[PDB]
């Protein structure tokens, strides 16, 4: 996260940090708890991942330092990538992680509500992006979960900022015309939580962008509401 600040512990209870143990353990991507056994994240986050066995999901984390060899985690039973996904910039950058065990909800870890179809006309004026991504291009994985408030921009406006790209209705962007605050490397898969009427909603999934926090380069996210049907279909046994 660029231009953000340290989060309060438990402030984003749905945020998880997805680690890979290969070659040695490290943070790979962000993710969101949406069900007792389900994490919603980005599909492109599994590039080079042949098996779910090397994945570890940690919930209720603030500082990466909290994660040690003796720290409990959730194993991943299955990685479900949207069948139309090819690459982040083309859309469909969404994936579901079915955990091997159920998450016991608590103040430190609980699910975020998915947006409803009857909410595409809602004016989210309180949206935040979080994760342990780069604070800058040449940076590394930050220890403390960062957060940054960022306004959503219309798709027409976003398309203007990305000429060589095709910004579809299945994407949603957020950023400051002048830049300064944005997601960055490592925040991928993270949630773009928006508070609408006292209730937090998972509006987007951190996907891509030209660089990080550059002026006139909004962050691009997966427009979650466009996938509620897909999510329902893939989560039902
Ligand atoms: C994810 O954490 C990041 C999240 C990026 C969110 N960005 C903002 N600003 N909100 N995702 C990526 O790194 C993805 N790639 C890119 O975002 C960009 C796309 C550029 C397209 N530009 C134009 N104008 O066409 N690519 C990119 O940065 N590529 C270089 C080679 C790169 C260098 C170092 C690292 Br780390 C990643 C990419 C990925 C490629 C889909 C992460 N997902 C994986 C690692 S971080």
């Amino acid at each position: 996260i660029v231009g953000g600040t340290a989060s309060v512990r438990g402030e984003w209870p749905w945020q998880v940090t997805l680690h890979t143990t290969s070659p040695t353990q490290r943070h790979l991507c962000g993710g969101s708890i949406i069900g007792n056994q389900w994490i919603l994240t980005a599909a492109h986050c599994f590039y080079g991942v042949e098996s779910p066995k090397i994945l570890r999901v940690y919930s209720g984390i603030l500082n990466q330092a909290e994660i040690a060899e003796d720290t409990s985690f959730f194993g991943v039973q299955e990685i479900i990538i949207h069948d139309q996904y090819k690459m982040a910039e083309s859309g469909y950058d969404i994936a579901l992680l079915k955990l091997e065990t159920t998450v016991n909800y608590a103040d430190s870890q609980r699910p975020i509500s998915l947006p409803s179809k009857g909410d595409r006309n809602v004016i989210y004026t309180d949206c935040w992006v979080t994760g342990w991504g780069y604070r800058k291009l040449r940076d590394k994985i930050q220890n403390t979960l960062q957060k940054a408030k960022i306004p959503l921009v219309t798709n027409e406006e976003c398309q203007k900022r990305y000429r060589g790209h095709k910004i579809t209705h299945k994407m949603i962007c957020a950023g400051y015309r002048e830049g300064g605050k944005d997601a960055c490397k490592g925040d991928s898969g993270g949630p773009l939580s928006c508070k609408h009427n006292e209730v937090w909603h998972l509006v987007g999934i951190t996907s891509w962008g030209e660089g990080c926090a550059q002026r006139e380069r909004p962050g691009v996210y997966t427009n979650v509401v466009e996938y509620v049907d897909w999510i329902l279909e893939k989560t039902q046994a």
